[PDB]
DNA sequence: TGAAAGTACTTGAGCTTAGACA
């Protein structure tokens, strides 16, 4: 019955009830089960539960999308003795025991209920007459991605065992919904409910570097205002890293790294002696979207500006689970932005290049713009929050810059306008010149369109690519015209006929396209040819070749 | 009232990036 495996949950796990409504829709409807579930809600133990709780009346074995895509080697260590079958495996020496345990998968009927594969492996030759064994045996029971790394990814399927295996309904226990996002996991992924957060423990306060004289000094009584509890300093390069982690450990705020070229041995310490305030503070990039969600995280800062808002919710996540008051502090500068937009840009290019024209390429961009926007907004944090994820918008107080001072803020705005208006030249030169015209270019860069020859193009060599921006239009326009010179030329210099003109200004164009390298240069010695051809006629000797 | 050229010091920038093969 259903209060039966709703005590079953203290039986098994030992929570007497769900938590939060989330629980007491979002499982509810997974037992009666409806159809595809996408829940948002702060990483931990509840999501967690959203999926494991009807894991327990699994039918069979229950197979997850992903947990995530790491960690899992973390949620196979929590419920192995939480008096429940199941397993993971992945960690290469699987073999070892994996490999009878995929013919334990074989065996029909297991002691097995769940059952953790991600992308990772999984479409590996291990697994591709193993997924169609396991669901031709019986049955393959729910499927559960929890995290965005889905659409979200770096061969992330977006129709792996749905469009590929569809077999059951699917769980998306995600911590970011916003609209794009959310509608991206309802198309690309083929009860939902997310809880306006709003979270005024957290205290969003945006500190501006070109402002402050003293950054490492501003970031240390930052921390040492949180007092001492665990902290976590966000930045964007491994280099960024070891150079945070070097000034705050020699301003005293015991710094770390979480990546560096090291090594999962060479971090795995870092990391766990983490939580166990071994290590006070560590910084890393976006290598703590996982590891341990912990309790007391004091305080979440970014050296740098994110990627999105919802790559800086998500760091932000990382923290408050509790009721610690958790300012999270952004460092901003217009530098900073700058570089993050000219690399979304080269990555939006190189992406754009080796494949086509999708949402997401203009969707990296306007986040981006959007994070630019609410760190350059005037207004309450979490009323921005809100309104990027469309929900109530909240009149909070005491939790973010805006609410504190009506002008100390605006007086700091107004001076980030007044901070900079408008051999080593060069360099600053052509950055600023890209980056001025990248504002140019704006959000979906796209439009190539390469329309090929309609049908009877005469043109040598037209389908050709070595002028950029030379349309196939621009190119037989071109030609007209040189077989209007052409033409002009023959009636002053009377010679046989046009039925040759025609052939002739097609080994012109060619010829001109072939010496020239790009649209302008072609076009001005089009037109040359065409001056010179009317000065030949001008004169009246007939034109040679 | 102009007025000199090389060298020993400091300092302060400044950098894409996360999963699953040995």
């Amino acid at each position: 019955p259903e209060r039966r495996v709703r005590s079953t949950l203290k039986k098994v796990f030992g929570f007497d009830s769900f938590k939060t409504p989330l629980q007491e829709s979002a499982t509810m409807a997974v037992v009666k089960g409806n159809k595809d579930v996408f829940v948002c809600m702060p990483t931990g133990a509840g999501k967690s539960l959203c999926y494991q709780l009807p894991a327990l009346l699994a039918k069979g074995i229950t197979i997850v999308v992903s947990p995530l895509i790491a960690l899992i080697q973390d949620q196979v260590d929590h419920l192995l003795t939480l008096k429940v079958r199941v397993s993971s495996l992945n960690s290469k020496l699987s073999a070892q025991e994996r490999k009878e345990l995929l013919a334990d998968l074989e065996r029909e009927k297991p002691q097995t209920k769940i059952l953790y594969i991600t992308p990772e492996m999984a479409a590996s030759s291990s697994f591709q007459p193993t997924l169609n064994s396991l669901v031709s045996r019986h049955l393959l029971s729910y499927l559960v991605v929890a995290e965005a790394h889905c659409v979200s990814q770096w061969y992330l399927r977006l129709g792996a065992l749905r469009s590929r295996l569809g077999h059951a309904p699917c769980v998306a226990l995600t911590a970011t919904a916003t609209p794009q996002v959310q509608e991206d996991v309802f198309a690309a992924l083929h009860a939902i409910f997310k809880t306006p957060c709003f979270r005024a423990n957290l205290f969003y306060d945006v500190q501006f570097k070109e402002l402050i004289s003293d950054p490492y000094g501003n970031l240390k009584d930052f921390c040492l205002k949180a007092l001492g509890q665990c902290g976590i300093v966000y930045c964007r390069t491994r280099e960024a890293c070891e150079q945070l982690a070097i000034e705050l450990s020699c301003r005293g705020v015991n710094a770390k790294a979480y990546h560096a070229g090291l090594k999962a041995s060479e971090r795995t310490l870092v990391q766990n002696d983490w939580m166990e305030e071994k290590v006070p503070v560590i910084v890393a990039t976006i290598s703590f979207g996982m590891g341990v969600d912990k309790a007391n995280v004091r305080f979440v800062a970014h050296w740098n500006i994110a990627k999105s808002m919802a790559g800086y919710y998500q760091e932000s996540g990382r923290a408050g689970r509790d009721g610690k008051p958790s300012w999270c502090r952004l460092y901003y500068s217009r530098n900073d932005r700058d570089q993050v937009s000219f690399l979304i840009r080269k990555e939006v290019a190189k992406l754009q290049e080796k494949r086509g024209n999708k949402a997401s390429d203009k969707a990296t961009i306007m986040a981006f713009d959007a994070l630019v926007t609410f760190c350059e907004e005037l207004g309450c944090r979490h009323a921005a929050i809100a309104k990027y994820f469309g929900d109530a918008l909240p009149a909070c107080a005491k939790g973010c810059d805006h609410c504190q001072n009506p002008t100390a803020v605006r007086r700091r705005l107004e001076a980030l306008e007044r901070s900079s208006s408008w051999e080593a030249h060069k360099r600053e030169w052509n950055l600023f010149y890209q980056k001025q015209m990248q504002l140019r270019k704006g959000k979906d860069p796209k439009i190539e369109e390469f329309v090929p020859p309609d049908e009877n193009c005469p043109l040598k060599e037209a389908s050709s690519r070595r002028i950029p921006r030379l349309t196939v239009k621009a190119r037989e326009h071109c030609l007209r015209l040189l077989e209007e010179a052409l033409s002009s030329n023959r009636q002053s210099t009377r010679t046989a006929d046009e039925a040759d003109l025609r052939a002739k200004a097609v080994e012109l164009e060619h010829e001109t396209f072939r010496n020239a390298k790009v649209a302008n240069l072609y076009k001005a010695s089009v037109l040359k040819k065409v001056a010179d051809i009317h000065r030949a006629s001008k004169d009246g000797q007939p034109y040679d070749m």
